[PDB]
């Protein structure tokens, strides 16, 4: 069978309880990785892998770099050996960063599995955005607020319209306005919370415009526009 | 002594995380919601998950709500003042409507030591049970709770696509006649991973139906790249 496998945002002890058992019996693995001009792997999820002491031999990589991204095709290339230790009877989970159904290119896995026959299975995770909340010690919503969570924005125009129809809103890839991002947050004079890498070694979360004036913004690190941001310990309003 | 909001996922034991699980297992003291109807009867979900991890029954304390309350801050400022560990407990994630929030922030408005540890929330479990995706490439999600007439939803979904209903009891009478004008795909979740989960994408499995309190809807096109659509 295929397994979608959620690890959860990152760090390796927020994976579920059957997740992880999970992982424990599969047969082989499959995680995505990123390569960055010369080799050398990149890998946030084999980074958790790491953790939970499984066979390093079952683990298949799946690579090619951060663009479109070339995710779509890169699992496709990769479903072909996915129907083949299945037919030849193992146990198969493609793994994703926080939850396997939430922006996850595991999708493509899973929809094509099915309509194939091959008994398949989505376990889910949490969400970085909502790790991150958890991280900054504030709510995201409350009492018959919305959500609003968007990815990909073209320009940060997006965001702006947005912010005041809604609640909460939640930006995710963000290397895709990181230059816009800055001047985007002093305009907006409105509490926000910028995280980056939660639950990683790198973790990086701050509330202060100043803290990002020369900050690098990377694929991993998503953006929170909330009243609720007051709430947080990061927040001088306490 | 210290204060944790555990978040507790949102109804199958195995989705709590490991540290959340860990954490239960060390506190000296769990506090977890619940409702008492008009009648008397009790409805706790959270104790029900609660039963599924081997805890000492004796370390428990609800917190029983009509159905203020964000009072039973002694005992906790009591426990953790004693030296206590002290874990506060939220079905799905403690900061996604949750009402652990209301005790963590009277918490830290005093000295104390308190943290969040995530959990899942029900829509994002309710996707998987169904074996479909949220959301792709450069979608929006929408999540609306508690809406205050079913317009709300009918005037969101024309300007977003896959919009998440929650706290949905506020529109039960509503739901049918709004779903076969929608005439699109759509996912009903009620009690996830809980013993009663009930999952459909049907309209006709809705008419003799009860929707209770812990039901969910999302309406995507997403939904048909389910099993069940
Ligand atoms: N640990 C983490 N910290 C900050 N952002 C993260 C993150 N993990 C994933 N993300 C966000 O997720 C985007 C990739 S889309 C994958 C989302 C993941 N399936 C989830 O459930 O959250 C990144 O651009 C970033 O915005
Ligand atoms: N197991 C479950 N199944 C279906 N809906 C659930 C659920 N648990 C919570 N809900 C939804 O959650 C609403 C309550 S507000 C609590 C939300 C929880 N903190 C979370 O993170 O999901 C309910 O009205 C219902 O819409």
């Amino acid at each position: 069978s295929i397994i979608s496998v959620s690890l959860g945002p990152g760090d390796p002890g927020l994976i579920t309880v059957k997740a992880l058992s999970q992982l424990r019996e599969a047969d082989v693995i499959y995680y995505p990785g990123t390569v960055s001009a010369s080799g050398a792997v990149t890998s946030v999820a084999l980074d958790i892998l790491k953790e939970f002491d499984l066979d390093p031999s079952k683990l298949r990589g799946m690579l090619v770099p951060m663009s479109r991204g070339a995710a779509e095709a890169s699992y496709a290339a990769n479903y072909a050996s996915m129907a083949e230790e299945v037919q030849a009877g193992r146990r198969v989970a493609v793994v994703s960063v926080g939850d396997g159904g939430f922006y996850s290119t595991a999708s493509a896995i899973i929809e094509r599995a099915r309509r194939d026959g091959l008994d398949c299975s989505m376990t889910p995770g949490i969400p970085a955005f909502i790790a991150a909340g958890s991280a900054a010690g504030m709510p995201l919503a409350l009492q018959s607020d919305s959500v609003l969570v968007l990815a990909q924005i073209d320009e940060i125009g997006e965001l702006e319209r947005a912010l005041v129809t809604h609640s909460t809103v939640v930006v995710m890839k963000l290397s895709t306005v990181r230059d816009e991002l800055v001047s985007f947050l002093e305009r907006y004079a409105k509490p926000f919370l910028y995280a980056e890498k939660v639950g990683m070694a790198g973790e990086f979360i701050t509330m202060e415009v100043d803290a990002l004036r020369s900050r690098a913004i990377p694929y991993f690190s998503l953006l929170v526009c909330s009243p609720h941001c007051r709430q947080s310990t990061l927040s001088p309003f306490a």
